[PDB]
DNA sequence: TGGAGAATCCCGGTGCCGAGGCCGCTCAATTGGTCGTAGCAAGCTCTAGCACCGCTTAAACGCACGTACGCGCTGTCCCCCGCGTTTTAACCGCCAAGGGGATTACTCCCTA
């Protein structure tokens, strides 16, 4: 595959960030692209903001390296 | 009585599969101590169970006597058995479905 879409966000970005390295992983070789169908004007709003909040949290607590 | 044949026995061979025995663990039985009680022992009451007597009658019992009903005996038949043919569907195998339930995920708000 080369294109990942999202029908639906999740509450956990680790498991949108999972489910997109499916495509996106050593034998990969085509670009990828991530789409999100975020209904606008909805929960689905807020849902993925939440989600996308957490991922810099998950960021900042792997600040220092782990090389 | 005899006999033929069909039904049941018995003896040996084969297999399979379940019973009897082994091993891990656990958890539920046992050891030891505390505390409440419950039921066991004494003592009192007096309840109602037992024994006896005398009268009444109505229930029991011995016997007369019949006739109503039990049972053996005869006839009939019809309908259920026994056995051969036809047919069906019960049993087995293998795959499918899904359906239920327990674990895991993640937000939201009660409650301590």
């Amino acid at each position: 595959a080369d294109t990942v879409i999202f029908y639906d966000s999740d509450w956990n970005p680790t498991i949108d960030s999972q489910a997109m390295d499916r495509a996106h992983r050593l034998g990969q070789t085509k670009q990828v692209t991530v789409y999100r169908l975020i209904t606008r004007g909805t929960i689905e709003e807020r849902i993925r903001k939440r989600a996308l909040q957490k991922e810099e949290v998950q960021r900042v607590v792997i600040t220092g390296t782990g090389s």
